[PDB]
């Protein structure tokens, strides 16, 4: 094994207790690709050009149903050559970034609690990853309690709202403080917008509809959790046009194009399913409210969860999170994700995902309140 | 952009003259992937574990289904965990290898005249590409001739047979003769199968039924030209346990699993289309036979190709293959890939895809011939 490959901690997900298994680990929705799409990739499969080697960069029609979307989503102007790149799903990309952006020994900004996949990228590209310490309840970036040495010699940062493990979600307000701080630096932004279409109270903002926001940052959005696409593997980065175009050439190198029909199934998941959006954003928001109405009145601490699909649950005194996910499955036969992966400041919390029956998740409500007495 | 992939020369295949243009450039079979393999792909798209993320490392059918083909084609046994890797398309993992395998500033030995798409990933890696010195007509390795010191710290190797640009294709012997040279050292071997299903006197050998040869090399194998399904994406590594075990490391960090339906159509594909990749090398052999001819009646110089789907081309005195390209495409209307991008020694080569209409074929073979005067 190479020695790049070996600092790498391994893929973090990568037995249960006497109770029937209630896995609350999922990423991702517990609903069918909707038949829309899969009807149009049943056809897709049968065109000629779509079983063949296309164009590396994708069909023009991808391309267009980018541009179209931001434009009607977030009144975000996109050019379809110079800011959008097409992704073998988003976490490629992600990982991606650092290789494509960053020399060796650059600082690299980590949202802490933060999602667990950038880490590999930045060591994947020899940079030197470090924490972007983030604090309950709103978990949003102090560029002010950033020692400034730091500031000075970071060149890229990772964004994410909603935040996954936290579900906290950003204003317009704090993408323009963020675009602030780092214009006319050589510090880049990639903004995770993987859940963007889910917004409980409010929805969320691209980085991209911010002032200025194209000139330091790019945006990543994925098709798996929105459109109920994840084994798909498709999603796209969108804005600044140096961070596209390295990308794009990247890809030149590690791939040769998307398969035809998986584009035109994305394209008509795009330009047909804004509703749907909609819908799946309004289905987890319920679900959330009755979960966590189940824990506020158990006396159960958790952050309040404004998007996403998961609620951050604090652990009881004397359990650590990773002492709580082994205690969970043993006793309770409840699957959760620690919060240690997730960073430092995930040490005293589980995430947990509410993607399943919304039945199951009320047996699962009802198991974690009989632990009231742990948290005394 | 960053350093390393400002180092990267761009993708050579990231106008004509007056006559209907004939696109002899093209890299795979003109034909359609066979109907039972979309009918599978179509059915598996309704099933719900396809829609979702799976096993990163791709379901045990798939696995299984490789080591099956890999018996019956090749009579080499491979183990399900240990010597296989499913690959995002081959040209995916092809270029992953240095950066699993090698260290910043370890030698790795290209084929040349080889294939485009490796030199990118030793750069990814840090690695030092060198040429491998190919000569016709038959384009083996020579390895008494390779410097003594560049062999010492040689930790890489590409092989590719049958060889793309030149046709070339190996035996048993030749690669007995590699793994005597190389094991025991640290210098491992990847071998870059894409052609293995087109072998026109004889079937290609694999590396790994070669005594010894999973103890220093991985064979790659791509079903994109074998079954017409190079849009599809999906191929292969099988061998070397340490190799495979660092691809599969990589993979769980720039990757979430490959597509279920695409692994299930990729199934179908190789369990029932033995009598189909053979149909597939036949219809190749004759378009060459019919090709090669009409060459050789009108005393152009080429060498004749023993497997893949191309013949390799002399370009007339006072042509360089770019120059003669282009005197291709503007005087004749024929596309051909120039040898320069496949190395040094394709500088005075054009390589002529014979995956076109066995039509086609036979009118761009005339206007070919009509350039007999140029080679005086
Ligand atoms: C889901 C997830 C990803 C990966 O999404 P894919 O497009 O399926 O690879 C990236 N970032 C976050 C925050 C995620 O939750
Ligand atoms: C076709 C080609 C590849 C790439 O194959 P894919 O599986 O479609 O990526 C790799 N090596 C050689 C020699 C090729 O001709």
């Amino acid at each position: 094994i190479s020695n790049k490959l070996a600092n790498i901690p391994d893929s973090y997900f990568g037995e249960h207790g006497p109770l029937p298994l209630i896995n609350m680990a999922v990423g991702i929705p517990d609903g069918p690709t909707p038949q829309g799409i899969i009807d149009h990739f049943q056809k897709a499969l049968t065109i000629p050009e779509n079983q063949k080697y296309g164009a590396f960069h994708g069909k023009e029609a991808f391309k267009q149903a980018i541009v179209d979307f931001y434009q009607r989503q977030y009144n975000v102007t996109l050019d379809k050559e110079d800011e959008v790149c097409i992704l073998y799903g988003t976490k490629n990309g992600l990982v991606a970034v650092p290789t494509c952006v960053i020399n060796p020994g650059d600082y690299v900004l980590l949202p802490d609690p933060g999602y667990t996949d950038y880490l590999a990228g930045v060591l994947l590209a020899d940079g030197k990853p470090v924490p972007l310490n983030l604090e309950p309840p709103h978990y949003l970036p102090d560029w002010s309690k950033v020692d400034s040495q730091i500031i000075d010699k970071t060149k890229l940062i990772y964004l994410t709202y909603p935040n996954n493990p936290t579900g906290s979600t950003a204003t317009k307000e704090v993408f323009d403080e963020a675009i602030a701080k780092f214009k006319g630096t050589d510090t880049k932004i990639v903004h995770d917008f993987a859940y963007g279409a889910f917004g409980f109270d409010a929805k969320n903002p691209s980085i991209l509809a911010s002032e200025n926001g194209k000139d330091v940052a790019i945006e990543i959005y994925s098709l798996s959790k929105g459109y109920n696409m994840s084994g798909f593997r498709v999603g796209f980065a969108v804005g600044n046009k140096d961070m596209i175009q390295a990308l794009k050439k990247y890809q030149t190198h590690t791939n040769a194009g998307m398969f035809g029909a998986l584009q035109d199934a994305a394209i008509y998941a795009l330009n047909h399913y804004d509703d749907f959006l909609e819908e799946q954003s309004n289905v987890f928001k319920t679900r959330r409210d009755r979960f966590e109405a189940m824990l506020a009145k158990a006396d159960l601490p958790f952050v309040h969860a404004k998007g996403g699909i998961y609620v951050w649950l604090e652990t009881p005194p004397g359990y650590d999170s990773e002492q709580f996910e082994q205690f969970l499955v043993q006793e309770k036969s409840i699957l959760v994700a620690p919060g240690k992966p997730f960073g430092e400041n995930g040490n005293r919390y589980v995430r947990i995902s509410l993607a399943l029956d919304d039945q199951k998740l009320d047996e699962a409500a009802i198991r974690l309140t009989e632990l009231a007495y742990l948290y005394e």
